[PDB]
């Protein structure tokens, strides 16, 4: 449409690396003082990835309100996301406290628990119906209710209970399981199929708290997911696949959490996804069915 004009110009020039570096240079820099406090060192998975103070999610907790998570509030698009690191063995209780307090309906997980032979995330949800999890520190109970395993992703229905009030909520867990260890999944199709499954579930809707999105660090895959969703939403709202400037949207997002989109491959993939998703937005409803086919979710 026009981002596709730029896309081809950048591809012709082989200048993705440089484009991406420009983003790094212009991106916001805000303080992360709370994240860096000594009492919080064991709450951070990576020393170089911290939430800004101004946008961090606070736990409604006495003693220590810290979790490595940022509220990304997209004003024009009217969508908010919580991006967070993959929970640590000691922060799983905090993670579910956050989901409860922020009134989230959905959790989007873009990594596997083990990648490249090391642990990228704690096993923070129950794998079997009959073996529920209790997080004593935050007094929450979590039960697997059902799971639908597809080829490239798994959807789980979970029930989260506040053990204090005995109130319960249904949380949907959307787990993209096939993001490759190294090089972006060059199928915008399965990624889009997945994004549209999350949308269809109601998890992204204004009547719920912000969706929680994470990978290992909560910036790369997570950034791609949110950037694509927001760009498509903007194009939808304006119905104009030309006014939407992806680099501009990415810079706006980076006001709320550092380092979103971790390399030139992920940036180029973000363009691809938005360009392809635009077909649906602009009236070609049959493409969603085409993605589902291309995204052989049955094997």
């Amino acid at each position: 449409m026009e981002m596709e004009k730029e896309f081809e110009q950048i591809d012709k020039s082989g200048s993705w690396a440089a484009i991406y570096q420009d983003i790094r240079h212009e991106a916001s820099d805000f303080p992360c003082r709370v994240a860096k406090l000594p009492k919080n060192k064991n709450r951070n998975r990576y020393r170089d990835v911290s939430p800004f103070d101004h946008s961090r999610i606070k736990l409604h907790q006495e003693d220590n309100d810290y979790i490595n998570a940022s509220l990304i509030k997209m004003e024009e698009a009217q969508r908010s996301y919580i991006l967070t690191q993959g929970p640590l063995p000691n922060t799983c209780g905090h993670f579910w406290e956050m989901v409860w307090e922020q009134k989230s309906r959905g959790v989007v997980m873009l990594n596997r628990v083990m990648e490249k032979g090391s642990l990228k995330c704690a096993q923070y949800w129950p794998q079997k119906e009959e073996k529920e999890m209790i997080f004593e520190d935050t007094n929450l109970k979590l039960t697997l209710i059902s799971e639908d395993i597809k080829s490239y992703y798994t959807v789980r229905q979970l029930e989260l209970e506040n053990l204090t009030t005995q109130e319960t909520r249904e949380i949907l867990h959307f787990h993209y399981t096939t993001w490759p260890d190294f090089g972006v999944p060059e199928s915008p199709a399965s990624f889009l199929n997945f994004l549209f499954k999350v949308r269809e579930s109601g998890s992204l809707s204004p009547e719920h708290g912000p969706v929680v999105v994470h990978c290992s660090a909560g910036i790369g895959r997570s950034g791609t997911f949110c950037l694509a969703d927001t760009c498509l939403l903007l194009m939808d709202k304006r119905k104009d696949p030309s006014s939407v400037d992806i680099k501009k949207v990415l810079l706006e997002m980076r006001k709320f959490r550092m380092g979103l989109i971790q390399n030139a491959d992920q940036l180029r993939f973000s363009y691809l996804a938005v360009i392809e998703g635009a077909k649906f937005i602009m009236g070609d409803s049959s493409v969603q069915d085409q993605w589902k086919e291309l995204s052989h979710e049955d094997l």
